């Protein structure tokens, strides 16, 4: 049933294993924050993970939605971005801490983010992004395995706890772009145009 | 017969316009800017310095055929060029080259794509005749660097980081980076006249699976 729904839209594509996993009926949130100029080949990242960062309908806004099934999830994503999109998510590895950045791929500023809520039931809180650039960041871990994670840089750097901006980056709102990674439980939908980059 | 040669190997692909251009039968520009790997990041402001002349050697890397190491070769036709490339890398490869824009100076880096350490570089010599000096690369990582210019146009350039940072004018390392050989990785860009052949594996990156 589920893949039927999917293949109707994107025939001759499977659900990617990341998404396929998130659709099954505690977590880690990466806590590390950084500036854009720290995304470069050879950057050593020591990743700090926290056990702690709809039911709360905060979708007063049309640009926000609370998806309960793959059908509704796709519906919302395409309603904002159209059909030519792919879902991505981070793939931090189980007990690895230290990674080296291999490269940094710009995914642009139009996307939909979906956060898998920690309930047993498949539930995602989905919303559009604004004033923000997304990146895909391939990395190699200490044990030699290669993976990748999604980073988000907020450039309208307002509307956040000035204290944490200061804590992490010794800066206060409005001035400079603050970036952080997303956890494996997030899905981000992105246009195919962005991904192709040079190749299209 | 030109495209026949190509389409025989890669059917339902054209020669890409950059390569197509380089295969046509004076002076060019060599970018002179050098940098460290940690300067390749989103939002880096690059002011590009261009020279009408290389510095002694092509940065640090043939009618004389200083090509007598086998790892080097001197290609005179698209057929020979392809032959050499595939002989070293196999068939599943693409050629890339930089596309600096005519009189632009200042660019912002959008992103940085790792193409790995296996590749073949081909430099189009300045003869009327189609001639390239081709060689394999070693102790070096290649990158594709998308950029937006001051005038708003988007393009991309190839960068090369030498990590076995030997085998170069220590003078220029010092001039540009106030450093001498052996210590740290030195990077620079390639001119629009270079072609680099790269495996498809590298390019796909994540999108392999
Ligand atoms: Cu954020
Ligand atoms: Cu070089």
């Amino acid at each position: 049933p589920d893949e039927d729904y999917w293949q109707a839209v994107w025939p001759n594509t499977p659900i990617p294993n990341t998404l396929k996993e998130l659709l099954k009926p505690d977590t880690q949130y990466p806590k590390t924050f950084f500036f854009e100029h720290e995304l470069f080949p050879g950057k050593k990242m020591n990743m700090k993970f926290s056990k702690i960062p709809c039911v709360r309908e905060a979708g007063k806004g049309e640009d926000k939605y609370c998806a309960k099934s793959l059908s509704t999830l796709i519906g919302f994503a395409v309603s904002k971005l159209g059909k030519n999109i792919q879902p991505f998510s981070s793939s931090f590895l189980d007990k690895q801490t230290d990674y080296t950045i291999e490269g940094v791929h710009n995914l642009g500023d139009k996307a939909v983010m979906c956060h898998r809520l920690n309930f047993q039931s498949t539930v995602f809180y989905c919303h559009e992004i604004h004033g923000t650039t997304a990146y895909m960041v391939p990395m190699v871990a200490a044990d030699g395995r290669r993976t990748q994670a999604l980073a988000v840089c907020h450039h309208d750097t307002s509307g956040m706890n000035a204290e944490v901006l200061y804590e992490m980056l010794k800066i206060k709102p409005g001035t400079e772009t603050a970036c952080h990674f997303l956890g494996n439980k997030a899905v981000m939908w992105v246009p195919n145009m962005a991904v192709n980059s040079v190749y299209n």
